[PDB]
């Protein structure tokens, strides 16, 4: 847990998973569903993040949505080949400039940052870091809200 500068406990909630870990995915998958999750989506890598919240924010405006967020919270994993969730982060900032809004981004990791990575959360646009256990997932939220 920390802020980067019960079964319906997110009732009414879209998610997105990233992970490039299939077991990992599988696990926080499941324990958002037992939070009362409306809708999980989970995808492996980066890239994957990056096409479906460029895809879903595109259809939301074109179609003038009430909610213009294709996903209310997204949990990223830190590592990851070829786009690493520091990078795909970047890029679906960059991506949300034109609509005006900013979704929430967790980070994940199953280590304290250092230093270096510390710096990235920041500038990647983080808004929030939690271990892989996702034992503080609530608070998190709660701290987000
Ligand atoms: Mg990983």
């Amino acid at each position: 847990s920390g802020l980067v500068p019960d079964d319906e406990f997110l009732r009414g909630k879209r998610v997105l998973v990233v992970d490039d870990n299939f077991i990992s995915r599988k696990v926080a998958t499941g324990k958002l569903k037992k939070m009362g999750v409306s809708e999980v989506e989970q995808c492996d890598s980066g890239k994957e993040a990056l096409r479906l919240v460029t895809e879903g924010l595109t259809q939301r405006e074109e179609q003038g949505s009430v909610d213009k967020l294709p996903f209310d919270y997204i949990f990223m994993d830190c590592q990851m080949p070829e786009m690493d969730g520091y990078e795909a982060t970047r890029e679906i900032r960059k991506v949300e400039k034109s609509y005006g809004v900013r979704t929430p981004i967790i980070a994940v990791s199953g280590h304290d940052p250092g230093s270096e990575e510390a710096r990235e959360t920041i500038q990647a646009g983080m808004d929030a870091f939690l271990d892989k256990s996702l034992n503080q997932l609530a608070n998190v939220i709660r701290e987000i809200e």
